[PDB]
């Protein structure tokens, strides 16, 4: 359902410019700051799409030329992918797996505007995606629309919430049909759309069962093995039972993520370049009185301790599997 521009501008994207994948939807809702049902949908952690919230109101007039000027000098991690299919790999936990091979590069704004528009030019095959946490090299028009933000309402919804501390503001700048994989984060997250659209399908952490994420020591830990473009349904039977929320934001757009849902961020083709800025928040702790039977993110930091656990124990990651096997077959399947 495509939304249409105000002041008749069209429409704004059409439904060919998002991937296909196998899997069913339900939308998203889009509510308004003042609607209680959005308050009440934050409160018991699902997603909302908030229209009005003015979050980064001030940051809306942003683009390349204006953020190469005023962003300063300073280094920014880019990451390149051959294709739209992007990949993060934990450089700490390569360690561990040694046989796996990947990727990132830093430089300064100017240098990352070149290459995008280097890669314009030639229709290079190659994309990048710019990810890089908002810190004090940044220039003064930068910090002004920094100040803009509207920090009275997130400060709000974080004492609301109970929340733990703003652990960063992460810029995101991405080109058309860059595609980040269906992972789930730890902290809460405010997903503020700028510039751009970008498609974003979440999935509940009860279909955990479904997506199959990588072992915890492995480099791509949080993410989902499956390949959305060519699932593999030998290996990932489940992932033929999947049913993910879905939703296009738009600048003024703000997408509520909460901690450990699943999502897959896609920046719409021939769409032009997107620009997202997150906030995180480390989640309201955990209470006295746990209440049973668990909520499924709960199960989820079970299993994770439990493979991290076994990883010290047994002093070797690729031992965690085998004794894991041993434990469950013929005794618990
Ligand atoms: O694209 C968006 O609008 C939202 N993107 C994200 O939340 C990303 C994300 O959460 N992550 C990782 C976070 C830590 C745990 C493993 C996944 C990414 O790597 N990435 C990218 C993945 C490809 C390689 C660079 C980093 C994320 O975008
Ligand atoms: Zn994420």
């Amino acid at each position: 359902e495509p939304r249409e521009e105000a002041g008749a501008l069209g429409p704004a994207w059409d439904e060919s410019q998002l991937r296909s994948y196998s899997f069913p939807t339900r939308p998203i809702p889009r509510l308004s700051q003042s609607d209680p049902r959005a308050e009440e949908l934050i409160e018991n952690e699902e997603p909302v799409v908030l229209t009005d919230t003015n979050l980064v109101y001030p940051a809306l007039k942003w683009d390349l030329e204006y953020l190469q000027e005023n962003i300063g000098n300073g280094d920014f991690s880019v990451y390149s992918a051959s294709t739209h299919k992007f990949l993060y790999y934990d450089e700490k936990k390569m360690a561990n797996f040694q046989n796996f091979k990947p990727n990132r590069e830093e430089m300064k704004f100017h240098e990352f505007v070149e290459k995008l528009q280097d890669i314009q030019q030639r229709g290079g095959e190659e994309r990048l995606y710019l990810q890089q946490t908002l810190n004090d090299t940044v220039g003064r028009k930068i910090v002004m629309d920094f100040l803009g933000f509207n920090w009275n309402w997130i400060n709000k919804q974080q004492g609301k919430r109970g929340w733990g501390q703003l652990t960063s503001n992460l810029l995101l700048i991405g080109m058309e049909g860059n595609v980040t994989p269906a992972h789930y984060d730890e902290q809460q997250n405010f997903f503020a759309q700028i510039k751009g659209y970008k498609r974003c399908i979440l999935f509940p952490p009860d279909q955990f069962e479904c997506l199959y994420p990588y072992p915890v020591h492995h480099p791509c830990d949080r993410q989902s093995q499956v390949d959305f473009d060519n699932p593999d349904y030998e290996r990932f039977p489940n992932f033929q039972n999947v049913v993910g929320y879905e939703t296009v934001v738009g600048p003024g757009d703000v997408l509520y993520i909460p901690m450990y849902w699943w999502h897959h961020i896609e920046s719409l083709l021939n769409g032009g370049i997107t620009i997202t800025v997150n906030f995180w928040y480390k989640g309201a702790p955990t209470p006295k009185r746990i209440e049973y039977p668990l909520k499924a993110h709960q199960k989820v930091a079970i299993m994770r301790n439990i493979e991290k656990m076994l990883g010290e124990a047994l002093g070797n990651p690729q031992e965690v599997g085998p004794l894991l096997n041993t434990m469950i077959k013929g005794r618990y399947n």
